[PDB]
């Protein structure tokens, strides 16, 4: 409908792995998609609380779980403890209409009810047990293979890729 497309160009230890293209379901989750799109483009400015650029460029996929997902979006701390939304701080769970019924859905990472910031994860398997907990707002429509390459990278005891997985470029398409 009024669905938009966004991209992430990812490098693994400096070498380009490819492009992940995601379609945002703006019709089902307008605030959540708006937040994600603005973070991909950097067009909302600096975070109200952190004072840092609301932008994914240069941030990383700091967590990958074999057979399940890859997580990123922490542009303030790069380890899972940071991030901020374009609304200032965190925002509420918008909707639980869209579900983790397929692999490659894009979902909001969180630390409890209504704690959505900038961190997100892309699954590689259905995960209905995450329904009504994590807001699903998009799907990978191209570059699913880039997602799985990142997912199977060797990690340390904290699920962090040993390789530097960086979002080299990011923005909107269509």
């Amino acid at each position: 409908k009024d669905r938009r497309r966004v991209f992430l160009d990812v490098t693994i230890d400096g070498n380009l792995a490819g492009r992940i293209v995601m379609e945002l379901y703006n019709d089902i989750a307008p605030r959540t998609c708006n937040n994600f799109l603005m973070l991909c483009t950097g067009m909302a400015g600096t975070g109200k609380i952190s004072g840092k650029p609301l932008h994914y460029k240069g941030s990383t996929f700091h967590r990958v779980i074999k057979n399940f997902m890859i997580q990123g979006g922490d542009f303030t701390k790069g380890d899972g403890t940071g991030g901020e939304s374009i609304y200032g701080g965190m925002f509420d769970d918008e909707e639980f209409v869209m579900k983790h019924d397929e692999p490659f859905v894009v979902s909001m990472a969180n630390k409890g009810p209504n704690t959505n910031g900038s961190q997100f994860f892309i699954t590689t398997t259905p995960a209905p047990h995450l329904n009504n907990i994590h807001v699903v707002f998009g799907k990978v429509v191209s570059g699913q293979e880039v997602v799985t390459k990142i997912e199977y990278l060797k990690t340390n005891s904290k699920n962090r890729p040993l390789a530097d997985v960086v979002i080299l470029n990011c923005g909107e398409l269509v």
